[PDB]
């Protein structure tokens, strides 16, 4: 099954900075999928991590702690350290950020559907109330808990721009349609 | 026609940082002029890019997206990503920045004439209304749409200083007069 | 007595950035204990320095001068320079920071007991009044003079998180209990 | 099963340079074992790669091509490129080096047994004749095909030294005995 | 005509080191073809430069002067400097190396045909006698003037290996057949 | 006259960062004194430049333009660029900074006397009114035009601290008294 | 006793590269003398280490293993690894190099006396026969076991040059005479 | 007299690597000429130093000690260290290299005349016999004592090539004729 290369893989290495590429390869292999086979899930993991990093970059100095991109065990270690210091309740599943100005965890989703339908899926997949949720699509829409978008207009806007240019650079190498599906 | 060297070329490499030098060589070759022949247009492209970079540096954190200095195709890709996210109308010609605090594209001109006369030329060359315009000269004048200079006094002042010192370092190697013409 | 290695030493090098590791080795050897023998005091010195650095990082631009992590003689040199410039009285023992927004020295303690009991010990060990005191524990509590925590909620919170994750990474290699004792 | 840490893991990160550490994590995850669980196999993979690198470093300029430390697919890609250029027959299993001065592939083994018994196992595991074999132990013995040790006394000697010091640094953290077993 | 991307371009950036990539973009634009359109000629220019660099790397200390990868004018400048110092006759067309141990220029060709047929084409395209010629193919054959291969078996062998692995990494992304043609 | 070394020179290289050391050697040689002979004037030039750099670092983003540490000709070039852009009058002698928030040049003096007596000397040496003046001593005093200290308490305080620690590190190598004189 | 500075210390930091400076501070503190008090022994330790490094640099590729400059425990670890691999007998005291071309340990002395008298002292201080001995002085003499100088004329000559220039740079800061004594 | 720029200065910074540029500025200022006025002597000093560096690079490992490019005092310090170690007689004037394989100092001249006439001038300017002499011109000729060219054909050939290309890059900016004169 494992091939020598692939269009999607070449594009993923061309399009994203090498650091988030290694981090995505690692997140995937830690859960048992091969980056070079499930290449659409590879592109998805890279986009998700890049969005998480821009989001953490969008705030004040050290407003966020980054939970995504670490190994699961260290991830949970930091989750426990945050809970047993703030007092917030240990969530059921791993968030992507903790947000100290507003004292809450954040799940970040990136979707090729309607912000409504993923938000439905992930909101009742969480069903933990406390943890905030924030969705972007490849079209430029977002959707957040209590319509509380956590960041400023300009940063969220930079995330939307980046998602749209990624979609255009998948459409140029007719990889967009295969990617949309899933 | 292509020579081994040239005074203007030596001065351009001495005077500007290497990165914007490579970017200018590339902008020029992409449109079919040789940096080592049209050397005055070389110095012009380097000055224009440096001003664009100082301008983008003049604002808050990531207030600007830089459109100039990219390849035309990627340039247009980012323009489409910005339009299809903000809602602003896709301009007719490539701007130099997008400005998210104020939600608009910016053309930056640098002129060896009167800010009035270039502003006339470029304003009705654009004739797109929406896109903002901002002119500096090698004398220290500026002119902007709605007299809205977008940045603070101090940054614009730093751009004027740099333009004047460039003009002095062209006058020392009697390259200024040839440059003025065109 | 001096061994070839040790679990605590391997963990200290794995867990802390190399710079504060060298600084801690140096603080210890300057007072006559071998990092590779007194390994619990090694981990303590590394934690204390890391907390001092995060604390100095928590403020505005250059709000703090770092006194800890220098050699004792240079340390006292900077203490004299601060006193003979501000006017504040030369403390009896070396603080960890000077804090210019609030014009005072700061001792930072890190404890595996109750903030109350260490605060007692160090507060009457100081008995200099003027110098501020600030304690963190490996549980997430703090205690400060005049309940004046000097920094913002978010930064202190980041220090508590880091202390708790250090405690978890000592508990995973059953080194926590030995460490607690002392 | 997956823990927060481990003595063997801390030692492996302390003892080997980070590059071969990442390469070993990757070789292991590519075949489905978790570096943080099978920690003895982790230390084994790191030792094996370091020996392969010193071996390739032992020769003239670019005498060797390194086959070990690449992904399996690229590994086989380079094997095919070597075969279809030299004329040597495509081996049944992946070697560790190709050796151009002597025109042959090399398997490198590192053993905690007798060079005789591993050499038996790996020699009839290969049973390909053409590919050379070269074994080192943690005691300082080696064994090679046709008693042709490929390198000079001094380099092989440096590999033996390094293996013995690794064994001493496992014995100091009483990890040696567990490691020996397997 | 100019697109947003392309499979061949993504592969060329994935497969070659960035430096020779920039150099190839520049060689091409200097003669008026766009790297992003004529992508097969892009891959060809990158392969040719990489082979030239490995060739220059194959000799003693500073045995070669590299003529390829410079701008045409500087290229000719170095050719004149070599002629007017050694005494060898100024060739009609730009070589790829000068070779000081053997006092002669070298053209290096890389072909997807028979070394015989390209050697015919380039040998009577040169028809300058003095300048040496050296051809490699993507199959592992070479052909040189006076059967004088200039380098040692091992280095030429490394060039053949690299060419074959490039051919395999074009065949994996079914770009090989399009590339062969031309 | 020129010696092989000197205590003051060794101390100057130990005490200051190499960049300002090279800049001071250059300022001195440009006016015809040898850093290795007039070593007290060497230490003075290094202290003066370091204070100028901390001062420029004390403000907002790019609030200052640094005039000191450049060659005299480029220095005057930047002075002309600032005048012919702001409108402020071209001073008689080279200042150390331009200050754009407050639109004025700044002379910075560092004295081993009373801020009053140097301020007298330099204020009527300037006698240009427009240019601001700012004096520090090695004791911790300052004195500024219109008692307008331009910066915040904390930054000026950091400059005083640094001056006092320099004085202590000259007193330790009994170089202070020789230095005081002059 | 511990001072703020010292002429010898400033000279030692000016004269030697920072790496061997840190290594010497560490060798000294490991045996209980303070670099800033016993400053002559500081200069001696730095000279000795620099000579050891030039010596190891004087041979082929990896002809030497460096024993000096490591911590005593790791030092002995490498000594055991060398003995239990080569077969040579474990010396009584720590050498400075192992020399694999000639299969023996080397003590390197650097003396301000006659090569004869130190050679006497260190040769019967060793009284281990097997370990080679090699002395240099600050005058340009050497003395070795079996008159076997291990290296080539040119390298030993470079070590003599460096020792003499160190002696001249101590004589310029009248530190030579104090240094000679001891 | 001191100007803002100059064609020759721009060319010197374009043509030579920055390190030898700083070294030449320093050699010149140490003897009292301003690099920006005597620009032809600037280009001469840069060419001379570059040739000295290529010459030292032409030999084995550390065959040469570089005397040129240091300050005069350190220069003489190294000359004394070499004499008082080898036994060769202290020359009257500063050479450019010492050459340990052949145990002698080397003056390197670079001339725009006949190797005969400079060799005459410098040979009886030296009149020290012992010190070797080696001249190159901008045409490709050399001349050495006892026709002993010290290096191999290939390296000297690389120095001739570089001199000729420098001459061509001065002729392109019609600076060659002014340079020739003097
Ligand atoms: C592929 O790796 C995993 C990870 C997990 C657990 C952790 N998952 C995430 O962190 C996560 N996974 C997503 C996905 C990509 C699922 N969709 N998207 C997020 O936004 C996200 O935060 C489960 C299954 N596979
Ligand atoms: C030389 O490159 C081009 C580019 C174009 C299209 C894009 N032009 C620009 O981006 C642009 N061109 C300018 C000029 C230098 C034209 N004047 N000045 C700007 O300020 C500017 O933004 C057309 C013709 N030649
Ligand atoms: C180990 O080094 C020293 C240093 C000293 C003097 C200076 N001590 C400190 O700076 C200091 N020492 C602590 C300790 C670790 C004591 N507990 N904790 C602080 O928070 C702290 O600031 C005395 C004895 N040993
Ligand atoms: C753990 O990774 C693998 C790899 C393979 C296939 C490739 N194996 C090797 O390259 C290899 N594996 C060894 C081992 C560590 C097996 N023993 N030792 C070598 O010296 C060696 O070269 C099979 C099973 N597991
Ligand atoms: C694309 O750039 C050029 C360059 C030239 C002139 C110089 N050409 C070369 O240097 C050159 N061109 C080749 C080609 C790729 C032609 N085939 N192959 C070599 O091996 C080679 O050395 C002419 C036309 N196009
Ligand atoms: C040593 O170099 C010079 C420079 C000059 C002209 C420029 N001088 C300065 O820039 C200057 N010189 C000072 C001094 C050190 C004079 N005192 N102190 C400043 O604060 C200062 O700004 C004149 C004479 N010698
Ligand atoms: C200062 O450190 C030590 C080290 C030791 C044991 C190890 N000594 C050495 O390695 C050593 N010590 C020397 C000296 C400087 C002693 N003379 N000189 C060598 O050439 C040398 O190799 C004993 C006492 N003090
Ligand atoms: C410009 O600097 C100096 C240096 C000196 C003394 C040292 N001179 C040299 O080192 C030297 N000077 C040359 C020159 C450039 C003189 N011709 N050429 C060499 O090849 C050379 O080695 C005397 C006068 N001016
Ligand atoms: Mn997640
Ligand atoms: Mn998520
Ligand atoms: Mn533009
Ligand atoms: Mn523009
Ligand atoms: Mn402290
Ligand atoms: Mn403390
Ligand atoms: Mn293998
Ligand atoms: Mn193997
Ligand atoms: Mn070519
Ligand atoms: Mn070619
Ligand atoms: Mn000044
Ligand atoms: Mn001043
Ligand atoms: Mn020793
Ligand atoms: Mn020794
Ligand atoms: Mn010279
Ligand atoms: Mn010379």
């Amino acid at each position: 099954l494992v091939p020598r290369g692939s269009h999607m893989e070449d594009f993923v290495r061309q399009c994203f900075n090498p650091m988030i590429v290694e981090l995505a390869e690692k997140a995937m292999k830690e859960y048992g999928e091969d980056p070079k086979i499930e290449t659409n899930k590879f592109a998805a993991t890279c986009t998700h991590l890049e969005v998480c990093f821009m989001y953490s970059d969008g705030g004040s100095k050290h407003r966020f702690e980054i939970i995504e991109g670490r190994d699961r065990i260290m991830a949970w270690t930091v989750v426990n350290s945050i809970c047993n210091t703030t007092g917030v309740e240990k969530p059921k599943f791993l968030p992507d950020l903790y947000d100290y100005k507003e004292n809450r965890f954040i799940e970040i989703g990136v979707t090729r559907r309607e912000v409504h339908i993923y938000y439905l899926e992930k909101a009742n997949k969480i069903k933990s109330e406390k943890t905030h949720i924030h969705i972007f699509s490849f079209t430029g829409e977002e959707m957040a808990t209590k319509a509380d978008y956590t960041l400023d207009e300009e940063s969220r806007a930079r995330i939307k721009t980046r998602l749209f240019t990624i979609r255009q650079e998948m459409a140029s190498r007719s990889l967009w349609d295969s990617f949309r599906q899933s």
